[PDB]
């Protein structure tokens, strides 16, 4: 890509917007679309796996959604400083077997002047849940404007 | 009636200090000592496990170090805002079957006015490593001031 606003340094509002746009992107479960938000030579650590460029990042995303079905995500701001944002998130999905999980994650982002993400450090843990325990409800895609956020679902 | 500085809101400097003190605490592998840094009604989610008070947190730590042998930790600041700190970290250890691991974590902290942590959200992933891949070698306990941090060690992968 070339430029994707908001651009750093972030303010509380622009950081929250940056996060919402990212959330919408991942809720599309489209590797190509999602990959465009990252630098060509983006550096990633997703769990115990690493990516060293946008192409490897996209490859990971393709594997990801071939595994995590009916994926629904919610991201929320934790803290931000200059060109860095710390985000908390959770997503619900079911595997090929049909069993459900809620994944809890913390991702730390760093953006270049063009608004593209140069570094992504994400740690995620999967917790099995019963189908009736799903908390995220909305048509696959962008989370509706009025759907409660991460801290409003009593996840803690 | 505890008071544990640095106190919020944090500055870059005090946030780094807060993190270093926490790292020293966990590197003691002492459940009681570490538990005192959290509020009596502290709320935690560590991986897929939850704790709802200091006692439950302490019980978790007791299980943790009975399992994660020869544990060595390094924490580093990512970002901070008001009474919240976002931390990146890694710890090396081995299980009692001889398997070594390097665990990568991202933990987000929220402190009360007295510097005690009221909320802890930690996500951690484990990468199996060979003993020869170990990067942390200091005597069990506090990391020497002369020892490189996460940034000085650089990206840690096979």
């Amino acid at each position: 890509a070339q430029v994707r606003p908001p651009l750093p340094p972030f303010t509380r509002e622009s950081a929250i917007e940056k996060i919402r746009l990212a959330e919408d992107g991942w809720n599309s479960r489209d590797p190509e679309r999602v990959s465009l938000a990252y630098t060509l030579d983006t550096q990633w650590r997703n769990r115990a796996e690493f990516a060293h460029n946008r192409e490897e990042a996209k490859a990971f995303l393709t594997r990801k959604w071939a595994k995590e079905l009916d994926y629904r995500l919610i991201k929320e701001l934790w803290a931000f400083t200059d060109n860095r944002i710390a985000v908390r998130y959770a997503y619900e999905w079911h595997d090929d077997s049909g069993n459900w999980f809620r994944s809890y994650g913390n991702e730390n982002w760093e953006f270049d002047e063009q608004g593209l993400m140069a570094r992504r450090f994400a740690c995620i843990n999967d917790m099995p849940i019963k189908a009736q325990e799903r908390k995220f409800h909305w048509p696959l895609g962008r989370r509706p404007d009025d759907h409660p956020g991460l801290s409003e679902l009593g996840l803690e």
